[PDB]
């Protein structure tokens, strides 16, 4: 159906202004943007997204990192949106991932891997709940007969 | 110096596909993004918006059209952004846009010109208060010193 | 050797706006234009094309479809055209097609896939006669002492 | 209106590698394919063309020079195509081109000036008539209000 | 003619991942790439750099600068180099130059307008010599008959 | 940490026009330049860059080939340079190389695969000291911080 996944832009991915590079892979791919912000991620807010690993030990770090920087916020949707996005994304290791993706293309190293998406379904329901609780916006491409059917 | 323009991607730059592409384009120039949300316009904010023309002739539709489809409203900062912002855009008219220009590589008519900017840094206060209410991230930019000075 | 390929943009291909960016990637690539044609095709062509599956039952929908948009039809030529022209166009499945592939990089669905590509030398020098009856366009590039040996 | 205008990628365009290159600037822009063709143009053909300069000194250089390669014969339709392609495409030297057209951007000679517009919409007609005598295949854009009205 | 003209990415250009982009502008051009170092300026050379301003108030700024990041210094060859790579780069102020050159795409202030190019023949002529006192790299392009004669 | 890789654009890289945006890659990437040099490649010099491979048949050919036309020689820096510098390049055959690799997307036959990098660590400095004996250049990016740790 018409899934939809949170996709964000990072700290480290803004300071390079990667943000319209970004935009552009997801919109010629056919993918409709739902939600878009920038913002600075604010520490209490910063600890309820990192919340399913308050236990681990990397999370302070986590926490620190994302409130560093204003971040990109944002939404897409269509077919498998959740896992064409990491595919998109590539892996962790940007020296792993496949050329071609996001972070083969521009990361080095896995603190600073530019970009983050949405791993499942259901955690893509929780973050886009955290992050857009305002809703979204309403629209529909009138290139969509030609994406899909 | 720390002026700033209120950019928009107006609702047929949203359909498309050009939000990356033209984010990318005030990325490599050097400006700074300070405020960036996609949404859907409401009446009578478009009303509000174009307030400077309530007396014309054409108003309704331009209301009308701002609210047909979801845009992208957008601060950006730098040296110039005004001005040069206006001169990156191309003139109202596409046919009469400077080849190099947004409008006219990209725009056919007037109605659907896929972006605006403001025309003064005056008029660009009164925007950003408008579309802006809330204020604008803040960051700096590692590209500073290679930048200004 | 020097095989030939045929190539088609599909109905979606060009709604889409991705002539273009198609094209640039086989000339790029270093691969031989032999032939191109903006066309509309007609059910008796559609069926012919397809008939290798005239039996099957979507067949109508495929007939149909090639037929609802103008197609572009190419013919290109360079060592091992057809097999690394299927390669970059990526498996039928957009959701399962490569990054750096077209399909992974502008298609969702497998019935909007955006692009035909000979699958095997045969088929191709079929298609061929079958859209190019009337032959292709002989040249030399001046850059083949640099792709070639 | 939505005027015409022939538009061919001369000999040096196709060697060169930009039949991909220009096609997307003029899709992009938001201009339609009407008709699209690679092709050898014999002389006979070739005179007819430059009939209106063939009492000019030149004349025989220009004749010999459409034959020396493969072209590729364009009609695109949109608003004014016939004026912004001439402002799209640059002087006819290269040197007096502006910044941003096709030529100023990719050629250095006026021998070798990449490609060549309709100078009018007289002109556009005629040339179209002439090198389109099969007609052009028509199609409507889903985007077509998003450019329009 | 074979005119040259000495063209150098500044230390702006380098820290800002532009090095590429300049580069491609030429190349795509149809100019010759004659020589090319990354390097880092000693204080003597920069001061044999400016000499001809040695007596300005601002030669020590211009001085210090050139030596704080490495520079690209290239020589590109071509009918009208120098004045084209005057218009190609554009306006000494950024906010001053048309869109679609380099300046007008890339700069924001004029003390780091991203790169400079030889303002005359002469002046190339010397700027040659002194930093490519070791002579050029000598080839010939395949596509040299469709860009010239 | 802060490998190092030697990266040449061989001669039909430069015929090809290809620099630029093979530079470009690299610099996306978050990889540093640390040396760059246009240069005619001299026979005895050639031998020595292809000694491991002097018993073998193809040595000659291998020789007279970056010997036809001048190079661009590069020593790029960053974590695991020479693999990603190896998976970036792609299969050395190009009709096996993985789509979104340079070759893949840029070269067809072996003897022409456009580029070449070192394929392990200790074979870089093999190739940094023959290529560039009197160094590199030493600088700092401004935005490490956003592309390590």
């Amino acid at each position: 159906r018409m899934e939809q996944s949170f996709i964000m832009i990072k700290p480290d991915g803004v300071q390079r202004g990667l943000i319209g590079d970004i935009i552009s892979r997801f919109e010629k791919k056919g993918f409709y943007l739902r939600g878009m912000k920038f913002m600075n991620v604010e520490r209490s807010f910063a600890q309820q997204h990192y919340a399913d690993l308050s236990d681990k030990p990397f999370f302070p770090g986590l926490v620190e990192y994302i409130i560093s920087g204003p971040v990109v916020a944002m939404v897409w949707e269509g077919k498998d949106v959740v896992a064409t996005g990491r595919r998109i994304i590539g892996a962790t290791r940007p020296w792993e991932a496949a050329p071609g993706t996001i972070r083969a293309d521009y990361a080095v190293e896995v603190g600073r891997n530019v970009i983050h998406g949405s791993d499942s379904v259901d955690n893509g329901k929780k973050e886009i709940a955290l992050w857009f609780p305002e809703g979204l916006a309403e629209w529909r491409s009138n290139l969509h007969p030609w994406i899909y059917e």
